[PDB]
């Protein structure tokens, strides 16, 4: 599994369960294009997204819509989401863990590269 | 000063300097337009980027160039940039602060809204 | 003002207002000693706690009473407190800024060096 | 495993391998008394460091050395260490994940309680 998603909540020191999440990849154009999307499992983790074979080179556009869970929560928080883009597999194939701690005014994002 | 933004460097435990940043709007449209744009200063800071007239309700994006950033210290980052995505609402308060706290592999944003 | 200190409250997105604090400094018998204390202000700074004359290399511990803080806004936090410790060292720079982010589940604590 | 430690280096993007930790518990005469001890794997994690029969309700402080990880790496961080003191099990046996994200000047810790 070449690219993995962990979300946790801050709020409620437990993981994200639900948060739907939006893969982009950079086209020839300069445009985003749609590469792969779920929702986080009870454990606040996604995979499955891709395959080594279809995670070719390129610029990859993780979005994680937060605004939705904060939402549901009953919480309005102030982003509109959370937003990791980063050049994957430029020296060869490597395997991706991002991990995104979320409060309703601040988060962070931490990446591990295998 | 409506909008403020401050950016630190948690490798070497000061402002980050020089550090560019551009600001968008969303345009009726959802095309992300221009709006302003400045590299922080001397104390990471960037203020004065636009008047309490112009900034109205909408929803806008921080693009802070961390990329441009590392490189300059001799260090491989991961992130292509740090995106921060947010509506303005004039119900709340009314000014925002933006920070920004870096990492090569990991970054932290905060608003405080006062 | 060798060292001042920030306290934010990512819940809310504000300064974090009326949060206690006490500073210690290892006794030569590596017990903690009484050095210094106080309550964050409007803005969730503290400042004034001691001066350049005082302020001699050794270590410095620092202590922050966030559950209190949070027990104050009605939410079970996780931590007892928040705790930093370092070495103050004349040969590097002078002035000390410690920053905190509250969340009732997670803690983040930077300094700026300056 | 009721209670387990995670730790990233934010520097690298990688786990933090070979971090000592050390826990303690607050004992009747309220001094802090060794309760487990260990070394983070090659994937970060610390387990096995008690069983469910031996932990039980109280106040717990988790100490990483993350001076000595950065020396090795010919870093000369802010903080002698990180701790994280919280009380455990007071409503009954829980399982705690304990986080930590480390850069020179800054930490990040999160607890997942299930």
């Amino acid at each position: 599994c070449p690219l993995m998603v962990k979300v946790l909540d801050a709020v409620r020191g437990s993981p994200a369960i639900n948060v739907a999440m939006h893969v982009f990849r950079k086209a020839a154009d300069d445009t985003w294009e749609p590469f792969a999307s779920g929702k986080t499992s009870e454990s606040g983790e996604l995979h499955g997204l891709t395959t080594e074979e279809e995670f070719v080179e390129g610029i990859y556009k993780v979005e994680i819509d937060t605004k939705s869970y904060w939402k549901a929560l009953g919480i309005s928080p102030f982003h509109e989401h959370a937003e990791v883009v980063f050049t994957a597999n430029d020296s060869g194939p490597r395997r991706y863990t991002i991990a995104a701690l979320l409060s309703p005014y601040s988060y962070s994002t931490m990446a591990v590269v295998t």
